[PDB]
C-alpha cells in the first residue's frame, strides 16, 4: 500500500525520532521525495 520506500535517511530517521519531526510537513529534495539533513536544518529554523 504505502509502506515500501521511506522519505528519509538513517540520520533523518533518528533525528526525526529525537527531534519528533514530520517528514510529510517538511520539504526536501533527495530522490524525488526525500528530506535531507540540510532540509531538516532549514526546516528546523523555519519553525
Amino acid at each position: 500500500g504505502s509502506q515500501n520506500n521511506d522519505a528519509l535517511s538513517p540520520a533523518i530517521r533518528r533525528l526525526l525520532a529525537e527531534w519528533n519531526l514530520d517528514a510529510s510537513a517538511i520539504k526536501g529534495t533527495g530522490v524525488g521525495g526525500r528530506l535531507t539533513r540540510e532540509d531538516v536544518e532549514k526546516h528546523l529554523a523555519k519553525a
